[PDB]
């Protein structure tokens, strides 16, 4: 019946990553054109395998999933957040093999692909590590201007990271692919861990969910548990904070939120390694430093928590 | 009153000459020396100017003692003279001092009056921490001897401003403010995201002119260097007040709040010279750069009227 925007969601399901696709398959002013996968919460493979089942649990299985890069742009086997999404990456719920296949192309291909068939029409909710955009970037100058948005949720600005003090985990996986894309020219929102620490559903809230009409939250709740408990035992919080589901609220209700302009580099070396940093623009710098020159990026600020909530809780709880 | 010994580690330097003027005046202080850095001006301008800063409060005997002329890992220094003059003190280019510095260097002065009286000497750091981290690494009994360090330096959650990333006292050495900072001595810090709530404008800075203040028409002077640099860069119309805030500390810590935690400092690529705490809210799932070390206390939170009124009171004192 209504109008709807072309959205790739780039992920690591994941249990926000799985909550925030199952959120967007819902979403009736969104089509998904694709899901196209990196590591972080779990290994690439795995990261697959989740994208293909929820395409199957949505009841979407011709949805596209393109499998991206096994390992950052600096190289390595990467270490995983099993210790917070489970050793499947969605909990430990350990679930048979999905039916559907990943398309043949890699996920830069697909994302080229895609920005090249419908240029300006299509938006890229990055929900892991950036390393399929800056691919993308890498190879095709063009699509920084073929993109639409490229909604990002990454980074800590002026706040404490979740990786360790300097870095939140999706900057962390990849920060030369993070600092590529913050300093690509294309329109780039980021919603750092600053924002959606403050977006939070306590234990009642999930326990609203379970004994909710929604369609997948029988699945939704389960996954949660083990979530719910790394918040209880690292951060003290009797509850889940919501960040891939913040900036899926972002994409569609930017409203909800303010927003800050500035060039955004990202420490790719030493004890800081991961580390985003925005200059709002605010003094003169006496002589040029990394921060001059380049194109700024829209950095989200601050949140109307009641209405991100309410529309998380909406989506997740419909039939 | 009993005094409390304290020596201050110094690149004067406006709010430097500032700060140290203001501590000649308080009755509850003894300047037992005055170690000097670069930072806002090369390190023997900087001495220039202390040996000056002690003639005119009326205390030429004050020692002071010369530090290094570059930071630990070499090289010459940046030097602040767009923000401080080319002299350090607004470009009023004022005659030398017959008082001279004394044969040690600030590292070995620091040494020596903190091993003389063991758990009574504190250190005001208003500059680089290169003459502290040479003391530190000296002598393996200083951080332990130290009474506390009060450090003037970093930007916690907030801007730099030298560049995004970095306060000037750190870039100008971020080795040694990492030697500091994981000394393990008792050290407080008080960043940029703390003294650029504090300001004097310019209608405060005319009322300082206009007052009885024993050395109003020289900050005045020294001043209008300053606050036209403010007006250029930060586009305020008046000056921040930095290192005298960290001295407000020293004597009014009740005028702010702190919060303990490990700090690191950045040394090398776009961050160098970004400092970063540890609050230890979060449990980490494995160990990373902040584990293992002693917390120290970082400045959260100022009364900003109590501060602006006591250093008000200072600099119109006649
Ligand atoms: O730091 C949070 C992010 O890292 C993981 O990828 C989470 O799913 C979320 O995207
Ligand atoms: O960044 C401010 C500091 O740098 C300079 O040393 C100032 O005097 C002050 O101490
Ligand atoms: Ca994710
Ligand atoms: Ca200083």
């Amino acid at each position: 019946q209504i109008r709807r925007d072309k959205l790739i969601i780039d992920t690591d399901p994941g249990i926000d990553d799985s909550m925030t696709i199952l959120m967007a398959f819902r979403a009736p002013s969104v089509e998904i054109i694709g899901l196209t996968t990196i590591f972080g919460n779990v290994d690439t493979k795995g990261a697959t395998r989740n994208a293909l089942l929820l395409c199957e649990r949505a009841g979407c299985p011709e949805v596209p999933v393109a499998e991206g890069s096994h390992e950052p742009l600096k190289g390595g086997k990467p270490r995983v957040a099993d210790f917070v999404h489970g050793s499947d990456g969605i909990g430990n719920l350990f679930l048979p093999a999905p039916s559907a296949k990943k398309v043949e192309e890699s996920a830069a291909d697909f994302l080229i692909n895609k920005v090249s068939e419908f240029p300006g029409e299509v938006s890229v909710l990055a929900l892991g590590p950036l390393t399929n955009v800056a691919l993308a970037i890498k190879r095709d100058p063009s699509f920084a201007s073929k993109v639409k948005k490229i909604v990002v949720l990454g980074g800590a600005f002026f706040a404490a990271g979740n990786v360790n003090p300097a870095a939140e985990a999706n900057i962390h996986g990849d920060p030369e692919a993070a600092d590529i894309v913050f300093t690509s020219g294309a329109d780039i929102v980021v919603v750092g861990i600053n924002i959606t620490t403050q977006v939070c559903l306590t234990d009642e809230d999930l326990l609203e969910l379970r004994n909710s009409k929604g369609k997948h939250a029988a699945f939704l709740y389960e996954m949660c548990k083990f979530y719910r408990d790394w918040h209880a035992k690292s951060d003290g919080f009797h509850g889940i904070f919501l960040h891939d589901p913040v900036s899926f609220t972002a994409v569609l209700h930017p409203e909800y939120f303010t927003f800050k302009k500035g060039v955004v580099r990202v420490e790719t070396q030493g004890i800081c390694t991961g580390h985003t940093l925005m200059d709002q623009g605010l003094k003169k710098w006496n002589s040029e430093n990394p921060w001059s020159g380049y194109k700024p990026i829209s950095v989200a600020w601050t949140v109307d928590v009641p209405k991100v909530i309410s529309f998380i809780k909406k989506l997740l709880m419909a039939p």
